[PDB]
C-alpha cells in the first residue's frame, strides 16, 4: 500500500530527447525517426517574439542555421517544414532508440508524465493534469521548451504535450505534438491569461477511492445524494460539473470498495462544507485532483510496461 | 517558475531489472555488470518467513534453483552469495546497460527516486524520502520488492535503497545495496514497529525558501529569532532539531532570496503556532519536508544528467 504521486518511467523519451539551437536561442527537440519536433518560436529573436509573423521567418531560414545536438553528435537537417506551432526538422538519420510511439491530444482533467530537459539533457520527470482552463502547473525554467509530456501503455509512448511558455501567473501552457495549442493561447508576446480554473471533481472522487483502497476512511458517512443536488453544491465551490458518464467511469473503484458512487459524492459534500477539521488524507490537507480514475486503479493494482 | 516533486529520469536504471523467480516467489533483482541483487527473502517460503535461519536455507539452494528473467531472456546463475541482507546472483552475462554507478548509505532525511517495479518490469516513478525514524512512505504492492532508490549526480547512479517489507501503518522498510536494513528492522515475521516519526526541519526551511523563489511571501515577517529558541518551538511540535550545520547548508538559498536562515526560522515558528489560515504554500496546505536544500536549488536553477 501508500499511495504517491508516480511518474511513468522515462526512458522511452530520454532516448528522443536533442539539444535544438538556432541563432541565440536554444530549446529541446524530440526525435523519432528522421524528424526532430520543436516550438517554432525557436526561428524567433528577442525582438521577434513580440507579433512574429513565422512564415516570413521560415522563408529566411536554411537548413543549415539548426543546429542539432543528440549528446556528442551532430544531425544535419535536411529539410525542415511548419505544422501550426511546430517546426518539424528532416534529419539525415533515423534514431534507433526511437520507440514505439503515438501522437494524441488530450481532454482537460486527464494526467501526463512531463520529462523536463535543458540543452537536450533530462533533469527530472513529474506528474501533471491538462487543467480545465487548459494550462498545466509545471516545473520549467528558461530552456525547457520542447520538454514533452506523455502517458505510456503497455511498450506504446502517447506524446501529448510540448512545453512553449509561461503565464504571468507562474502556469505554463503548450501544444500537442502537432503543434496545435491547448487552450486559447498563442506563442507570441501579447497579453494572454489563463481564465478561471475550476476543481476537477472526478479526480477527487477518484483520489477518496484510493484513500478507502488504503485505509483512510474518516471521511465516509451513510448519508447519500442524488447527482443533480451533488452538482448544486459542486457550483458553490467552483468544482466541476459530474456528468453521469463520469459516474461510470467510477463504477470500477465503487465495486472494488463497495462504496456506490452516489455516495461519494455524499462525503466529497460534506469535506466541501465542512473542510477537514484538521485532518488529512493520503498526507494531503487538501483536496487532489490530478489523479484519474485510471491512475487510481493502476497505482492500487500494480499495472506495468516493458 | 513553478515546483514540483520531481524524481530523477529513470532509464539508467530501467535498463537493469530484472525478474528473479525461486520456488513459489517472485520479485525483482538489479543487474549490474554480471551480478543480479536481490531480497534474500526470495529464498524462503510461506512457511519459512516465520523466523529462517537464512544460512541453512541458502546451502539447501543450487544455483538452477534461481530463474532469472531480463526481459525475454534466462541469465544462467553460476554462483550465489549472501551479503547481510541480499543476495548476489552472479550470472554468465554482463548487463551491457550497466551504467557508471555507486552504492551509498544515505543519511535520514535524504531524498531519492524509486522506480517501482513488478515482474522485473517498472511501472512508475517517484520522489521519497528516508524518514527520520528509518521507514519511508512508499507506493508498493505484492511483488515489489527488490525496487531501488537511486539518485543520479551527473552521469552516475548512486543506488541507495531496496525495497524488502512493509510495516502495519502502511509504511517501508529495506536496506542499502549491501543487505544492511535502514532502521532496527529485519527480514523476519516478527513483531516490529516504526517508532515515533518526526519531521524534518531542514527540509521545510529549504521548501520555504523555494516558496520564495517561486513568490509565494505571505509567510515573511520581520521577526527573527535564536537558534536555541527556534528548537525550543521545534521540539514542541515534534520537528527535528536545527543544527549549525543544517544552518550552513541553508546558506546558498538565503544568498539567493536575501532572507537570513535565522529570520526564515522565524517565519516557520509563526507558522508552527498559527497554522495557514487557509492559505496554501507552493500550493499544499501542510508544512512540506521531502524537500532537501540540494533539491530545492536543483530545480530552482535547472541542473541537468547526461
Ligand atoms: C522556452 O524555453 C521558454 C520557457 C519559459 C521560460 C520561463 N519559463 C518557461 O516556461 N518559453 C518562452 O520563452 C516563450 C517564447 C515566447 C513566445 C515567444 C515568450 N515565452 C514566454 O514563455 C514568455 N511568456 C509570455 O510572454 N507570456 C505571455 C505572452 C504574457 C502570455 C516569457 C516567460 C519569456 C515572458
Ligand atoms: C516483497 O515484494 C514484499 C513487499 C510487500 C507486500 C505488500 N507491500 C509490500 O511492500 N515484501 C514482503 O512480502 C516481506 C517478506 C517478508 C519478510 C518475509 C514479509 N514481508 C512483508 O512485507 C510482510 N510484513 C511484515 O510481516 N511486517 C512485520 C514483520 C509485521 C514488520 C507482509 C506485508 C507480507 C505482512
Amino acid at each position: 500500500s501508500g499511495f504517491r504521486k508516480m511518474a511513468f518511467p522515462s526512458g522511452k523519451v530520454e532516448g528522443c530527447m536533442v539539444q535544438v539551437t538556432c541563432g541565440t536561442t536554444t530549446l529541446n527537440g524530440l526525435w523519432l525517426d528522421d524528424v526532430v519536433y520543436c516550438p517554432r518560436h525557436v526561428i524567433c529573436t528577442s525582438e521577434d517574439m513580440l507579433n512574429p509573423n513565422y512564415e516570413d521567418l521560415l522563408i529566411r531560414k536554411s537548413n543549415h542555421n539548426f543546429l542539432v545536438q543528440a549528446g556528442n553528435v551532430q544531425l544535419r537537417v535536411i529539410g525542415h517544414s511548419m505544422q501550426n506551432c511546430v517546426l518539424k526538422l528532416k534529419v539525415d538519420t533515423a534514431n534507433p532508440k526511437t520507440p514505439k510511439y503515438k501522437f494524441v491530444r488530450i481532454q482537460p482533467g486527464q494526467t501526463f508524465s512531463v520529462l523536463a530537459c535543458y540543452n537536450g539533457s533530462p533533469s527530472g520527470v513529474y506528474q501533471c493534469a491538462m487543467r480545465p482552463n487548459f494550462t498545466i502547473k509545471g516545473s520549467f525554467l528558461n530552456g525547457s521548451c520542447g520538454s514533452v509530456g506523455f502517458n505510456i501503455d503497455y511498450d506504446c509512448v502517447s506524446f501529448c504535450y510540448m512545453h512553449h511558455m509561461e503565464l504571468p501567473t507562474g502556469v505554463h501552457a503548450g501544444t500537442d505534438l502537432a503543434g496545435n495549442f491547448y487552450g486559447p493561447f498563442v506563442d507570441r508576446q501579447t497579453a494572454q491569461a489563463a481564465g478561471t480554473d475550476t476543481t476537477i471533481t472526478v479526480n477527487v472522487l477518484a483520489w477518496l477511492y484510493a484513500a478507502v483502497i488504503n485505509g483512510d476512511r474518516w471521511f465516509l458517512n451513510r448519508f447519500t445524494t442524488t447527482l443533480n443536488d451533488f452538482n448544486l453544491v459542486a457550483m458553490k465551490y467552483n468544482y466541476e460539473p459530474l456528468t453521469q458518464d463520469h459516474v461510470d467511469i467510477l463504477g470500477p473503484l465503487s465495486a472494488q470498495t463497495g462504496i456506490a458512487v452516489l455516495d461519494m459524492c455524499a462525503s466529497l459534500k460534506e469535506l466541501l462544507q465542512n473542510g477537514m477539521n484538521g485532518r488529512t488524507i493520503l498526507g494531503s490537507a487538501l483536496l487532489e485532483d490530478e489523479f484519474t480514475p485510471f491512475d487510481v486503479v493502476r497505482q492500487c493494482s500494480g499495472v506495468t510496461f516493458q
